[PDB]
């Protein structure tokens, strides 16, 4: 009809501008200049950050207990991973009954997807690679949430693997993006038909799963059952493209990094760079969830926020290809 221009304008939110919401005392994290697309903070205040996403790659570490925490690059060791193609994207952590910390990392060596499993060796500041996971039901993985050392839910932001086909898929509005449950002897699709499923996380009691649908501007809440299956419970809508979801383990609150305007993030223009926006969502099961814009700007400081998490009154914000911001709430 040429109501395809209309679908494009709403999916990519092409008219949105950003009302500023300032915080006291924000500082750029020195040494992060090429992306910090996803990050996860352990209960002890150690923060993992994936960087150098292309569409060289590193996992960074900050100790948020420090007054002015510096970043260091974690050393990856092992012979089961080829670091020369390491291209990390979403991450997740899992802490076993023995306090072993596992880090799961979405990796895009070339056009493909894998999920890399590491064991974090705290004293050594290093990651011991353990396993490379790949599967037909993980064609185009964006993020995962770990529920065991090699067990996770994964979003696929596209159905296709080939970037040319992905591009058609996205622009055609097929909405074939889907979510997969992966475990050693049980891999299945758990929800499907998304327009660019992206962020994913879980409530601290393991009973609910949250899935960001980037181009629909939605967060889906699902009940998670004892048999690992998901059923739809509710859908929240926003005026922003929602990217990664972090969950505060104390409250269960969601902290979501967002892209107010889709044009600016998908078609990068240094003269009109993407801005940043962080939402907090409280009481997500109640009749009126409380949604607060905690931080928002047009990118004169931080461009393309994807993720945000809090730790003891500090907010750490990452981006797809730019810097990271550390703020007092
Ligand atoms: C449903 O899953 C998929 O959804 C899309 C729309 O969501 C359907 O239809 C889609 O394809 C047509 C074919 O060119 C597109 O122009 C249209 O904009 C789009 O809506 C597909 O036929 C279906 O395979
Ligand atoms: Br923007
Ligand atoms: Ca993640
Ligand atoms: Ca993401």
């Amino acid at each position: 009809f040429d109501r395809q221009k209309s679908s494009f304008q709403t999916r990519f939110n092409v008219h949105r501008e950003v009302t500023p919401v300032e915080l006291p005392n924000c500082n750029l994290v020195k040494g992060i200049d090429n992306g910090s697309e996803d990050l996860e903070i352990l209960p002890n205040g150690l923060a993992f950050i994936s960087s150098g996403l292309k569409y060289s790659g590193k996992i960074l570490l900050m100790d948020l207990n420090e007054k002015e925490p510096a970043v260091s690059e974690l050393e990856i060791i092992g012979n089961t991973l080829d670091i020369s193609s390491f291209n990390p994207h979403g991450i997740s952590t899992f802490i076993d009954d023995d306090n072993t910390v596992y880090l799961l990392v979405v990796n895009h060596p070339g056009s493909s997807s894998t999920v890399e499993v590491f064991k974090f060796q705290e004293e050594e500041k290093s990651l011991l690679h353990l396993k490379t996971i790949r599967h037909k039901l993980l064609p185009s993985v964006n993020d995962i949430v770990a529920v065991g050392p090699e067990h996770f839910y994964a979003t696929n932001d596209h159905y296709f693997i080939d970037p040319y086909l992905k591009s058609w898929e996205m622009h055609l509005g097929l909405a074939w993006s889907f979510v997969t449950y992966y475990s050693p002897n049980d891999v299945r699709v758990v929800a499907e038909g998304f327009d660019f499923a992206n962020g994913i996380n879980i409530s601290p009691d393991g009973k609910y799963v949250y899935i960001a649908e980037l181009l629909a501007h939605k967060i889906h809440v699902y009940e998670k059952h004892a048999n690992w299956t998901l059923t739809p419970l509710r859908v929240l809508s926003f005026d922003t493209l929602v990217d990664n979801i972090s969950v505060d383990p104390v409250t269960g609150d969601l902290w979501v990094g967002c892209h107010p305007n889709g044009m600016r993030i998908f078609f990068y223009d240094a003269e009109n760079p993407p801005g940043s926006e962080v939402l907090r969502i409280q009481d997500i099961l109640s009749e009126e969830p409380k949604v607060t814009v905690v931080y928002a700007e047009n990118g004169t400081v931080l461009q393309g926020s994807t993720v945000a998490a809090v730790y003891k009154g500090k907010l750490l914000i990452g981006t797809v290809f730019h810097k990271a911001l550390y703020c007092d709430l």
